[PDB]
């Protein structure tokens, strides 16, 4: 803790880091035991960047606690932090000064404009008099060659007169069209003396998120985001929390060009980009999907970044040729990691004589400044070691639920409608050119008033440039309400098609989640890509059906039979009841007419953690001790609050619960004050037969698979796999067919009968 408070204190001597006015908590939350008792702006600072690095440890060892993959934090991951501190606090202040200065600007030449049209006022009235003057008294002289020249100077007055008004009426129309931009341009600066107030706090936040957070999740993310704000809060350093650090890390122009070097519209995706453009350690980036490498391919397309895997053998001379010549570099397969890179990572480089020479192997090279290195992997299940994993920023592409929710819900309006999709797809285009152009003539029109020399009214060019600008200023927004207008149509209908894209995101991270009961549950995300484009497009029920609706609810419907069917058949028999119960909890939280039963689940997962003391039990007559015990935990629920006295009450109780299959005749013993819903039947159902005969539960729960998903939603893993109709369509030249058996069983047979049956030489 020392180390890390010395090593920050001294890295943050550069920096300002000085507040006058810092008030010192009530309690201060000290990292370093050594701190002075009334810390400063400066040491509460570094403590916090101290925090920082703590945490890191601690959430590496609540994923590790929950068997999570964690990778190890290291002082390089510190040194990155501080570093990112510097730099960014330097950037944010610098850009900050220039707005106020270049704001101050352009309200002083708006402020002396109106000095100064408040003074043409008073000239316009001198003029007037004058010319009243001139004119009555050359009539009145008139009345009585020189009065000719009384009478023309009068003229020559009406027109300077004429001229001076109609100068005076520009004058007003401009004052009126930057109206507006005074008052926006006030208030900014007014805000001005916050934003310097907070530049420390928010610029720590945000160097820690970029130095620490790339490898984690969305969920992760948050949670050090939150724990970091909650500290600095605490320890009264100021930040604001309105901003999101992916807009303060990052400009509209810099987002718009990376959307346009197809990097997917996701929070977490564009925090990825921040990254990769502001990272002090070269990036590793974990992309299963692969949509991160192809950006880094499009985005350093100009710079011919060269891309390459470890496995090659050329792998040596194309990073050789990267370092000598400059050229970006980008090399997969960093889990067969090549140790060369060792010196190239470290950036470990001797300048001497104007050459800055770095000695890959055995071989000393000259290094170019313009030289960088993009390391990835397809596997995000891939265990680094402590060293690579300190030589390297992580840079983690996660798929999030709002992100494939997105992109199923774009999916399924591409496919239902795609006039629907066609048009919101240009107001897309239309209205990121609207707010690009906006952008332009902002920046414009703010360094008109910079440049301009003297006074508005002096230059008749900056004032037309002026009326040109609000001019389009104003009709480019116009347009952008007639877009938002035509854009919200497209959401009304996009909120029909919602409900469908939220279960395919619970289907999906189901799956992903299906490998903590098995290791052979791997599924990725283009298998379901694969059934959700089997439904949407390969689906034989949609095949005469026109209505939106209907065709909308087969799909739906279709898609929990395709999901289950093409994971049941490469699952274990005993587990395949365990993905259909799941899949119905997805359709049954999809139903706007039923409860949640949340209580009702939370008891059938967990009813057997209610603790119960030795009285708690009352002996029930008929009934054994353990299913006694059960029944007065069930008892907690309020729908079975009186199921003792129903029990002993019932006669025929001892009959069913002797039956061969009481799941089928499961008698009423619950308590509701309305009448409940089939599905919601089977689910108390559920609940006593767990409690009374849990030898019938996987029967019982099979009904409720049939009440909420169908009687025939399982019936297709009872029957013989069909190999021949699988392997022609459903797979995919590029996907192997992984045929695993347990013991005793082979699947060869099954490959060479199928063959033989195609005619297909094997």
């Amino acid at each position: 803790t020392e180390a890390l408070y010395q090593v920050g204190k001294e890295f943050t001597s550069k920096m300002d880091l000085e507040k006058p006015n810092y008030i010192v908590p009530d309690y201060m939350p000290v990292v370093y035991d050594k701190l002075p008792q009334p810390p400063s702006h400066r040491e509460a600072i570094v403590n916090s960047c101290v925090f920082v690095h703590q945490t890191l440890h601690q959430a590496n060892a609540r994923l590790a606690k929950r068997g999570g993959r964690t990778m190890a934090i290291t002082p390089r991951h510190y040194l990155d932090f501080i570093n990112h501190y510097a730099n960014l606090f330097h950037e944010k202040r610098s850009e900050l000064e220039e707005q106020q200065m270049h704001l101050n600007v352009g309200l002083r030449k708006i402020k002396e404009t109106v000095d100064q049209v408040e003074e043409l006022r008073r000239d316009l009235r001198i003029k007037s008099q004058e010319l009243e003057v001139k004119n009555a008294a050359a009539n009145d002289k008139l009345k009585k060659e020189e009065y000719a020249v009384l009478i023309s100077e009068a003229q020559a007055i009406k027109a300077d007169l004429a001229a001076v008004e109609a100068k005076v009426n520009r004058s007003t129309a401009l004052l009126k069209s930057l109206s507006a931009e005074r008052e926006r341009w006030e208030k900014t600066s007014e805000t001005f003396k916050n934003q310097m107030s907070t530049i420390a706090g928010d610029c720590l936040l945000s160097a820690a998120f970029i130095a620490y957070a790339g490898y984690f999740d969305q969920q992760m993310r948050q949670n050090l985001f939150t724990t970091w704000s909650h500290h600095l809060q605490q320890a009264n350093i100021q930040f604001r929390t309105d901003i999101a650090r992916t807009e303060y890390l990052s400009n509209a122009d810099e987002r718009l060009r990376w959307q346009a070097s197809s990097l997917p519209a996701d929070d977490l995706c564009t925090e990825n980009a921040i990254m990769l453009k502001r990272f002090n350690r070269y990036p590793l980036i974990i992309d299963p999907s692969g949509q991160a490498t192809e950006f880094i391919m499009n985005e350093y397309k100009d710079r011919k970044i060269t891309r390459t895997s470890f496995l090659d053998d050329a792998f040596r001379k194309n990073l050789e040729s990267a370092l000598r010549f400059g050229n970006p570099l980008l090399v997969q397969d960093v889990e067969s990691y090549d140790p060369v890179l060792n010196p190239v990572l470290n950036r470990e480089v001797r300048r001497t004589g104007g050459r800055v020479l770095i000695t890959l192997g055995d071989q000393d090279i000259d290094l170019s400044p313009s030289f960088v290195i993009f390391l990835s992997t397809r596997d995000p299940t891939v265990e680094f070691p402590p060293d690579l994993c300190s030589r390297v920023t992580f840079v983690n592409f996660t798929v999030t639920r709002s992100s494939l929710q997105s992109q199923c819900l774009n999916e399924v309006l591409k496919a239902e409608r795609p006039d629907v999709d066609e048009k919101r797809s240009d107001l897309l285009k239309l209205q990121g050119e609207f707010q690009l152009r906006l952008r332009q003539l902002e920046k414009s029109l703010l360094q008109a008033l910079n440049e301009v020399k003297g006074r508005i009214l002096d230059d008749d060019t900056i004032i037309t440039t002026l009326e040109n600008l609000k001019r389009e200023a104003a009709e480019v927004t116009r347009k952008v309400e007639e877009t938002d207008i035509v854009m919200q149509e497209v959401e009304t209908v996009s909120q029909q098609y919602l409900p469908l894209s939220t279960a395919c995101s619970s289907i999906y991270f189901t799956m992903e989640s299906l490998k903590q009961i098995h290791f052979l549950y791997q599924y990725s995300l283009q298998f379901f890509l694969d059934i959700y484009h089997n439904v949407l497009y390969e689906n034989p029920n949609l095949k005469g059906v026109t209505d939106h609706t209907q065709r909308l609810s087969i799909i739906t419907k279709d898609l929990f039979q395709v999901a289950f069917n093409r994971v049941a058949r490469g699952m274990l028999h005993q587990d395949h009841i365990t993905f259909a119960m799941l899949l119905a909890r997805i359709k049954l939280k999809g139903t706007v007419g039923e409860p949640t039963y949340d209580a009702e689940f939370q008891h059938f997962l967990r009813g057997n953690e209610i603790v119960l003391s030795a009285g708690s039990t009352p002996r029930i007559q008929g009934l054994t001790v353990e299913q006694a015990e059960a029944v007065v935990r069930l008892s907690c629920l309020p729908a079975f609050k009186d199921l003792i006295a129903k029990v002993q009450a019932d006669e025929q109780f001892g009959i069913w619960l002797d039956s061969s299959s009481p799941e089928q005749t499961v008698p009423y013993l619950w308590s509701e004050e309305t009448p409940a819903t089939p599905i919601g039947q089977a689910i108390h159902r559920l609940l006593l037969i767990q409690a009374f005969r849990p030898d019938r539960l996987l029967a019982m729960a099979h009904m409720f698979v049939s009440t909420n998903l169908g009687e025939s939603f399982m019936s297709i893993m009872e029957q013989p796999l069909d190999l021949t109709h699988i392997v022609g369509t459903e797979v995919k030249p590029n996907t192997p067919v992984l045929m695993c058996s347990v013991p005793g069983y082979d699947a060869s047979g099954h490959v060479e009968d199928l063959a033989a049956e195609q005619n297909t030489q094997i």
